[PDB]
């Protein structure tokens, strides 16, 4: 019913060519060549990216949308591409990275980026059980996709669900995935949610075509649904408007080394 519904449907329909097209149609993507190289190298002390996440929460991060301060917790770390960039930002004073690490999921990889030494990787956790624990920013970035809307509605409730545990403990600045914002229920949480914490979700341009995925952040309020519906649109338009034309831009390189006293 929704158009993000819609557009999940006509997804489905395309063959295998009409959604390789549709994938690669006005995307944005970061140049992995150079961090590829040196992990596969055993690199460690050159400041690359362990993963995309890096460059994702750094476009939030640089425009406002998430303040990174004090404690940091990263829930669903995988690698560790947001634990490492939260770590070399000053205005952070710790980070502790939560994941499961196990059975076919991403392990937190170990480098030397900058502030390396403050954070705390967990694996063999699964936070949908992980007590909560005070902090001032919450991060988490779980959400698998699913062929079917209404699986991603319900992984995507499920980490809101959960995800809410942490924020009634307080915090100052949170940016969340939102797998399936399109779905009616999930619209509906994230109404309740603003009205509780405030915030508001934004589109990631590195974000793929081939997901809805929107991130629920604190540092701008408008109307979810509007927002909400304004990803719809441009989805459907890229899907109706084949292209498959790709825009690269430079990964992200942080500084290297310890944080010390
Ligand atoms: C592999 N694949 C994924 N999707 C759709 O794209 C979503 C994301 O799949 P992904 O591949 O980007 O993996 P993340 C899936 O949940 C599914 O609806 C596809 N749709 C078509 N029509 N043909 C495909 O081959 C296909
Ligand atoms: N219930 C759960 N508990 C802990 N981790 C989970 C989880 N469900 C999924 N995950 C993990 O959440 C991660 C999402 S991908 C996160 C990428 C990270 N932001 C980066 O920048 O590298 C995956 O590693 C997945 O294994």
């Amino acid at each position: 019913k929704t158009l993000g519904e819609v557009w999940k449907r006509e997804l489905n329909l395309l063959d295998k060519r009409q959604f390789e097209l549709y994938k690669r149609t006005d995307i944005v993507e970061v140049d992995r060549d150079t961090a590829r190289r040196h992990l596969a190298e055993g690199k460690v002390d050159t400041g690359v990216a362990v993963s995309r996440g890096t460059a994702k929460l750094r476009w939030f991060h640089e425009r406002g949308y998430v303040k990174l301060e004090g404690r940091v917790i990263d829930l669903g770390c995988g690698r560790g591409g947001w634990c490492y960039y939260a770590a070399a930002q000053k205005e952070v004073s710790g980070v502790k990275g939560f994941t499961l690490g196990r059975d076919g999921h991403e392990k937190p990889m170990n480098v030397q980026s900058l502030g390396w030494n403050i954070i705390t990787f967990k694996d063999k956790t699964d936070i949908h059980r992980l007590e909560p624990v005070k902090c001032d920013t919450l991060l988490c970035d779980i959400g698998e996709s699913s062929s079917s809307s209404v699986t991603e509605g319900e992984r995507t409730v499920r980490v809101l669900d959960t995800v809410e545990k942490w924020l009634a403990c307080g915090v100052d600045n949170f940016c969340v995935k939102v797998l399936a914002p399109y779905m009616p229920d999930v619209l509906e949480k994230l109404e309740l949610l603003q009205r509780r914490f405030g915030g508001t979700v934004i589109r990631n341009p590195l974000s793929r075509n081939s997901t809805h995925e929107m991130y629920y952040v604190s540092g701008a309020r408008s109307n979810v649904t509007f927002t909400v519906n304004q990803t719809s649109r441009l989805l459907m338009r890229r899907m109706r408007r084949p292209t498959g034309k790709v825009t690269l831009e430079a990964d992200v390189i942080l500084p290297i080394g310890t944080r010390s006293v």
